[PDB]
């Protein structure tokens, strides 16, 4: 499966980016994803 | 020394990261750790 990220007040799909996307502690139910990896998150 | 972070309305030492870090300009006050780099102030 993809991910996109959206606006809060308007919809709108863009794609996942750093600006939109902020470093956090790992969490039991964040969803976990084996491939298509945001490039945030791919290393 | 080591140093860890902990959290403002409960007491317990956690491993320090880029999560709960903010990069800041350098001030005297600031804690000249030569050994025992905290990972995120690894270039």
């Amino acid at each position: 499966t993809e991910w996109y990220y959206t606006g809060s007040s308007f919809f709108k799909p863009e794609p996942i980016t750093q600006a939109n996307s902020r470093y956090v502690s790992s969490d039991v139910k964040f969803e976990k994803l084996e491939n298509n990896l945001p490039p945030p998150l791919l290393e």
